[PDB]
């Protein structure tokens, strides 16, 4: 039976597209999926030189990343998927940011207790933020980061996809990604000639 | 329909070797086309070995026999100097020509290729054809997957059989999904080769 454990931060587009697409291999495949926390603000505290309106455009990207963490701490690794789709379609999906909202909201939505979102604005979940996060992105590259999964153990930045696909299109994809996980002595595959609209 | 391997290769480079013994793997498993392609490590070193400081040689050989006798002679050529760079550890080049040309039944006078320009214009558009990116400068080995531009699979040992053609039907399903762009393992990096 095949595994993917995902790393996410709910602010990251690229994590949502390819979440998704697990989503939907999960409703074709036999497969168990494991989600994980990982934080777009810590990739960020390690580069000196992040432009300020950059940094600016970050200002509160602490707080959904450590309301995910609360809420497995304390409810179990299980509501990761559900709290996850209930942020990831308020901020992706309708475009809100105003992040406070888009915690309180996907919390009831969810339907988990209203107070997780005082995690938000408290430093308590950041040593379990800091290891789990690490757990995931920790890379042998400087290359370190978003989207990143592990196919059966095997860790992969990518597949960087740019729309989900859904269905049996995905199971294929998630096919090969196995196929490409099952090879110790495969490393890179990159389409040269067009790249992701941003 | 029948799908199609474009392979791009400089003689000198490992890894377009094992790329390209793995899709000769795939071709006896999986019912496939194979195009040869020269390119050329000295042209990427323009624009960024003991033995191979004359790196002009092997390429300027494969171009000058393409255009004189077709560029399905590359397959057997490329093999045969393949063979002696690279599961031989034959680093004498102009050695490696002469008998490569006499393994691929081609004259043996297209060795002074090797030491001419005369067909460094027909290298360089078939090497760009190859090489070209829209994002950062990649480097080889580099494949069209059914007419999709690829760098990779970067290969550190060459699959076999099954396992070759496994290795192409999954190059095939990222190719045919337009919206896919990238796959890589990040905890360990190819060889240093
Ligand atoms: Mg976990
Ligand atoms: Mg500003
Ligand atoms: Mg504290
Ligand atoms: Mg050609």
């Amino acid at each position: 039976k095949s595994v993917a454990d995902f790393w996410f931060d709910p602010l990251c587009p690229w994590c949502w597209i390819t979440s998704r697409w697990i989503l939907e291999v999960a409703k074709v495949r036999d497969i168990e999926v494991n989600f994980h926390v990982m934080s777009l603000a810590i990739l960020n505290e390690n580069r000196d030189d992040l432009p300020e309106q950059y940094r600016e455009g970050m200002a509160r990207a602490w707080g959904p990343v450590r309301v995910a963490i609360a809420a497995e701490q304390a409810h179990g690794a299980k509501v990761l998927d559900p709290l996850y789709t209930a942020m990831g379609n308020r901020i992706h999906n309708q475009g809100n940011h105003e992040l406070d909202e888009v915690i309180t909201q996907s919390l009831a939505d969810a339907g988990l207790p209203a107070e997780l979102a005082k995690a938000a604005t408290s430093d308590a979940y950041d040593n379990a933020l800091r290891k789990s996060h690490h757990a995931g992105m920790d890379a042998v590259g400087e290359d370190v980061g978003t989207p990143t999964i592990h196919v059966n153990g095997v860790a992969f930045f990518g597949p960087v996809l740019s729309k989900i696909p859904r269905g049996e299109e995905a199971g294929k994809l998630w096919d090969a990604s196995v196929t490409f996980a099952s090879y110790p002595h495969f490393f890179e595959l990159k389409r040269t000639r067009t790249e992701p609209p941003q």
